[PDB]
């Protein structure tokens, strides 16, 4: 009745709910969130202005979106572990932005993985802040096992006497060992930061090995395989910086947060303490490596490093004869949604790439099964082999039809 | 209601703070009440879908839908304020503002711009925020006498200190900007000229307050405040190359995946700002303000700061009642009055005590009331400052409070 009033807009947002229904969304940093989550980022708390922090706000009236924040701050730190969390950031870049504000200088150098090895943007990219910012050295994976070669992150950091190093990939899916990154830091005296944005929830699950206890400071996104709200979170041991990181977020880089939306983190985050929540978070370990699987065994889909053990996979398809946005282009069309990704020692343009990425966390959240999870990759290699044959192509839709009916949302 | 309990911590907060807008005069300036139809944008299964890039440019498929919605908002954008780009994926006003600082200047550059306690954002030049960090910022403020900015000081400190762009706009300033006499200073001085229009934007929209659009190489603003649509940011320019730098700035430059949801409820809010009834709503705003004034002017005690309003907002020193803004602002919490401790031109107390509280009437005019009620709630807003905790007065105060809420609710 509302939606009288503006027609194309809810037009648009009516046949968004069409397409993630009937499209398989195999994008690694994707989910679907509860419905408890969409009803607090739409509720009122969207009118609150909370500039501040609870306890300790810039106007009146925040004593009860206090206990909202109050809730996301204490269930933080009941899911990992930190004593300080802050959950104002905006996304998982504010809360990088932030946390590098707590940690070094403009300029300074920083260690960080490299993109084509699987790193985000916001760990050295010269296009973003922190490249443009902070003196940025990458390290990246091994040629050959393409799996991060500490002993050669170890070179680096004495080579260039880094004041901080960052851990945490956007397309690595291979267990990160902190452990070693911080013996790695002490040697040379630098700080660690980790970014666990892709696996928060595998960590939560205690299903990934816990960067909290190593890192100075743990920053993450709230979206992905945590399944909350989009947004960002910043998580540390050290109350003195904590009080620098709080001061970075507000009023250093952000005015007032989105209570709504960290209201549904707050819901997330309840989500993610259940039982039910390790239950899930093994299951998209389990369809990941059920997916991995049929990729080694399929001719023309090299998995990189070979395996996984987290949410994701890195496909090399550069033996089909195609590039990762060809790829890409593919499988949208019979209604598979992945990205193109750069691949480890990447030729191509970050445009083109020479692979794609793929991942779990989504279609586990609509109830996918390994049974399931082998199906798709077996439908994703038979769309890419199909050299252009509209025959195979129609076959395959009918194959991504049966699955989105067998599990609608 | 299954949802709610799983979760009764949750959605029992949820649930007072409901009961608490529905119960209190919200007077904070720069809040309202958002539409049914945007809570509902920002509670749709928009929240799922990444989209980093931009209509038409993503980097990666699925986006056909998420274009049209950010299409609508970029265009409607265009139409409210007549500019021929704007950027809706800024997370706030603040990473709006960041990003056109990033497309006007190098880190270092002189920046003049207006000073906290004359009535300036943080944003505009605060040491403690990444505006007063990253620049050089030199500050303007106001006359001590008149209360309000004086251009020949403005033109005076241009000349001195020769800044590479001069940024306009305020938090805490109730009188007309003179968009006209800026661009005449940042010319004379071969300055950028930016924009920051977050509280009047929705004012500028209806035609009452002048457009910085046309004057400033960049405008900045928020998308609720006066123009009422959801938290966020936008980005408006007339000049095609600072559009690139903009659109680069704000992604991949500091934000990563844009908040689709939010950035659909403000496609929703900017249609609703083209409406005429927006204008009609607007002009109620003013009058209302101005009928506050009024009352403000004729209690002693309650000195509003230059002595008029000419848009939503009044700034009112309180200290001839024997009380500071902290003090004010609490005993305006204690009947149920919400407004915010806010500096005041040439504050002397500490910036966390302040001199001063700041009101506005954006809010209260979206829930219907008229220069009439307008007048009533300032009548309360004296007699509690004025009460010295005599508590008869204070429950007076409360229950015209009651008054005036059972008389507007709420949607
Ligand atoms: C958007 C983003 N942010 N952080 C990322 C991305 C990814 C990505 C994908 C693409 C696809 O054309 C281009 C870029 C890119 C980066 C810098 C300059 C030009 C293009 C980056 C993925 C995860 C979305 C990507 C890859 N590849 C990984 N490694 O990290
Ligand atoms: C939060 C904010 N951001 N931009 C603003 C604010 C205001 C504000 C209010 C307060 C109230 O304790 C303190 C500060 C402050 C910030 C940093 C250092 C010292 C003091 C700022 C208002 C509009 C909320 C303010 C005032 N006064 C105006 N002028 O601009
Ligand atoms: C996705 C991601 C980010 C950025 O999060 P945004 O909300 O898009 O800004 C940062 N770091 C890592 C490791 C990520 O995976
Ligand atoms: C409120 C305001 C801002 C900040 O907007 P946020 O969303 O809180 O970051 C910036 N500039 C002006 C003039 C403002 O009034
Ligand atoms: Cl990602
Ligand atoms: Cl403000």
């Amino acid at each position: 009745d509302y939606k009288t009033f503006d027609p194309d807009l809810w037009a648009a947002i009516a046949k968004e709910e069409e397409r993630q229904e009937h499209n398989l969304e195999l994008i690694a940093s994707e989910n679907f969130v509860s419905e408890a989550v969409m009803a607090a980022q739409g509720s009122i708390l969207t009118n609150k202005y909370a500039e501040g922090y609870p306890g300790h706000r810039y106007y009146g009236g925040c004593e009860f979106v206090d206990i909202v924040e109050n809730l996301a701050i204490d269930r933080a730190k009941e899911l990992f572990g930190a004593k300080f969390a802050n959950v104002q950031p905006h996304s998982g870049s504010q809360a990088n932005t932030a946390a590098y504000l707590a940690l070094v200088e403009p300029g300074d150098t920083i260690l960080g993985m490299d993109l084509s090895a699987g790193g985000h943007l916001t760990h050295g990219s010269p296009v973003n802040f922190s490249g443009k910012t902070y003196h940025f050295v990458a390290y990246g994976v091994d040629p050959t096992t393409e799996v991060i070669d500490y002993n050669v992150v170890r070179i680096l950091a004495r080579k260039h006497q880094p004041k901080l190093i960052v851990a945490g990939a956007s397309a690595y899916g291979r267990t990160i060992d902190f452990a070693k990154f911080r013996e790695i830091a002490d040697e040379v005296g630098a700080k660690l930061m980790v970014d666990m944005a892709h696996i928060a929830g595998l960590v939560a699950a205690g299903l990934h090995p816990n960067p909290v206890p190593y890192a100075d400071i743990t920053t993450t996104t709230t979206h992905k395989t945590l399944r909350g709200p989009r947004g960002g979170m910043i998580l540390t041991n050290d109350e003195a910086l904590a009080k620098k990181i709080n001061s970075a977020v507000f009023p250093g880089i952000q005015g007032g947060p989105l209570e709504h939306v960290i209201a549904g983190k707050a819901v997330a985050f309840k989500e993610a303490l259940d039982p039910a929540f390790k239950e899930y978070s093994e299951q998209i370990i389990a369809n990941a490596k059920a997916m991995v699987k049929v990729f080694n065994q399929a001719i023309g889909t090299r998995v990189i490093s070979g395996a996984t053990d987290n949410h994701l996979m890195l496909i090399d398809v550069r033996e089909l004869g195609i590039n990762g946005k060809e790829a890409e282009s593919i499988l949208d069309s019979v209604n598979i949604t992945v990205n193109k990704n750069s691949i480890p020692f990447e030729t191509l343009s970050p445009f083109k790439t020479s692979g794609i990425r793929i991942g779990t966390p989504a279609i586990t959240t609509r109830g996918f099964k390994e049974e399931d999870a082998v199906k798709v990759a077996e439908l994703v290699v038979k769309a890419l082999q199909a050299k252009d044959d509209n025959a195979q192509l129609d076959e395959v839709k009918t194959g991504v039809r049966e699955l989105t009916e067998k599990f609608p949302l």
